């Protein structure tokens, strides 16, 4: 059994998807219709470094992920399971037939707008400490307005919360053995109940859409379990204000009997995480 893993923000790069745009002109033109600009130009030329701006990053990654999936479907047996990291969930749901290509793109355009417009707090990516140690450090350093935002691998955790606390934690984390502590280029503290207002707004926006049942199971970032057909809106809206349980999602799949994990999209970010999750598990 095989799972496809769809990457999210941070995996984008100038030049991504070139051969896919060539191969899928109808979807390229349809993407342009939703976005109002050339998706190929965004990805190939990266005008004014817009690929690093979340309102553009999210649609770019959704399109490249989607086309990457369709290329794999032409060439390889279908996957048994799908999982996407944050933005990647939307590509996974597209692959599963939950919504059509344009609908998913509209959802991600909105997610990009909500996240670009969000304010308050920040985030840091930590390499070299496990969840238990990170939680201990947050308590020891009195960072009561910081929480764990992503559990990405046994040694890769993202934290989120008050900007001053995120700044002040860097040296203590490094002194405890973090190999790297990197404050992220994000508008706000995502993946805590701090982001509740945006979660509420996104939920309301999703009421206007009509979803289909997944044809292939999609493992939710929120629950680390398969998305329920009746639960798409909760899965997607709550995701932005909840910890991303990526490590647990991969471990769930391993426990179900999945032996082959393939990254579907540009880059090797999730491949790297998987190697680390696999080595520990």
């Amino acid at each position: 059994m095989k799972a496809y893993m769809f990457p999210g923000q941070g995996s984008q790069a100038k030049g991504m998807g070139r051969a896919l745009f060539d191969a899928f002109p109808a979807l390229t033109a349809r993407a342009d219709g939703v976005l109002g600009y050339s998706i190929r130009a965004l990805c190939q030329d990266d005008p004014d470094q817009r690929l690093s701006q979340t309102q553009f990053t999210q649609p770019a990654l959704y399109v490249v992920n989607a086309l990457s999936y369709l290329k794999r479907r032409e060439e390889e047996a279908p996957p048994d399971f799908l999982a996407g990291h944050s933005l990647g969930e939307f590509s996974a749901l597209f692959a599963a037939g939950v919504f059509d290509f344009e609908t998913g793109l509209a959802l991600v355009k909105k997610r990009g707008e909500l996240m670009g417009d969000a304010r308050g707090g920040g985030m840091a990516a930590v390499i070299g400490l496990d969840e238990e140690r990170v939680r201990e450090l947050l308590d020891q350093n009195g960072a009561t307005a910081v929480d764990i935002a992503n559990l990405n691998s046994p040694s890769q955790v993202v934290i989120s919360g008050a900007k001053d606390e995120i700044a002040r934690l860097q040296v203590p984390f490094e002194a405890a053995g973090a190999k790297k502590y990197t404050v992220l280029r994000v508008s706000a503290a995502f993946h805590s109940r701090f982001m509740r207002p945006a979660m509420v707004e996104f939920g309301r926006f999703l009421e206007g859409y009509d979803f289909a049942p997944p044809k292939i199971p999609v493992i939710s970032n929120v629950t680390a379990r398969p998305c329920k057909a009746d639960g798409i809106r909760a899965a997607l809206s709550e995701q932005i204000a909840s910890p991303v349980r990526w490590c647990e999602s991969i471990r769930y799949l391993m426990g179900r009997g999945v032996e082959e994990f393939v990254e579907c999209g540009h880059g090797i970010v999730l491949t790297g995480l998987y190697a680390q999750i696999r080595r520990d598990a």
